[PDB]
Parts: structure tokens; C-alpha cells; sequence
């Protein structure tokens, strides 16, 4: 995995096996956002039910948030996640397929809404320690909107 804010937001591709969960906790993570769809899981695990029960097994909360490779979160899909991240703020790990594109994206977007990064700033830092971070036309065009609805935004991630 790599650290986006250290101990606070990271990344991650698939585990394939227990030991890369293993390694999860050792760093500090200790709440999951799985990203991919369940055939995407279903090919490594068998089952989403059985791969979500080995990360509880792990000590870990997660929270599975399914986006196609290439995609992004729906807008009901992010405020979900959003307020999933800033519940609890600490140890917090996003994963998809590779790690690059979609995780990259919900990490990027993480930081425009959080910090006020501009698009291209917010995309760099996650490709200080993800180069590629961020991969498609579409991710590209759903940051540039979240950018410009960042106070609408954070007002419905705050409410209630």
C-alpha cells in the first residue's frame, strides 16, 4: 500500500492473499473502502461476502463501494464514501483492481474537498506516491466537478 496522508488516507490494489491484509494492519490501516465490483473480487476470493469477512477477521471495518474499472463513484456512491472517510478520520485504506485509477481518483478527490487542492495539485500529490494515480477522461472530468461543488459538497458530507 502506499500513504497518501501518512496513517490517515492510503492505497491499494486487490490482496490476493492474507499476508497483504497482514501487512495492511502493520502499517496502520484499520478501516477498508473496497472499490471493485464483485466479479472483480469474485475471480480472487470466491465470494465479496467471504473477502469482506477476511478483512473483518483482520480487525479491520470495511465498506464495499463497487465502481467499474475506468469509472467513478455515482454522486450517491461518493457522498457515501465521503462520509465513510471523514467518520473516522484515522487509518483509512481505499483499494481497487490495480491501485492506480480508481483508488487514485477517490484519494485525489479526497484531497480537493479536504483541502482545497486545485485539480492538477490534488492529482500530483497522489502521484508523489502512486505514479499514474487518476487514469481516465472520466475520472479526469468527475475531479474538475468536484472541485467546483466543493461547498456543496462538504455541506452534504457534514449533514447529519
Amino acid at each position: 500500500m502506499y500513504w497518501v496522508r501518512r496513517k490517515t488516507i492510503g492505497g491499494s490494489g486487490l490482496p490476493y492473499t492474507e499476508n497483504e491484509i497482514l501487512e495492511w494492519r502493520k502499517e496502520g490501516v484499520k478501516r477498508v473502502l473496497v472499490l471493485p465490483e464483485d466479479w472483480e473480487i469474485e475471480e480472487s476470493w470466491g465470494d465479496k461476502d467471504y473477502y469482506l469477512s477476511i478483512l473483518k477477521k483482520n480487525g479491520l471495518q470495511p465498506l464495499h463501494i463497487p465502481i467499474p474499472d475506468g469509472g467513478v463513484p455515482s454522486d450517491s456512491q461518493f457522498l457515501t464514501i465521503m462520509k465513510w472517510l471523514l467518520s473516522e478520520k484515522e487509518g483509512n485504506l481505499v483499494h481497487c483492481v490495480g491501485g492506480i485509477g480508481r483508488t487514485g481518483t477517490i484519494l485525489a478527490s479526497y484531497l480537493i474537498l479536504t483541502e482545497g487542492l486545485e485539480v492538477e495539485s490534488a492529482i500530483d500529490e497522489v502521484r508523489l506516491v502512486r505514479p499514474g494515480a487518476v487514469q481516465t477522461y472520466e475520472q479526469e472530468m468527475f475531479l474538475l466537478r468536484v472541485e467546483g461543488m466543493r461547498k456543496s459538497w462538504l455541506k452534504n458530507i457534514y449533514s447529519n
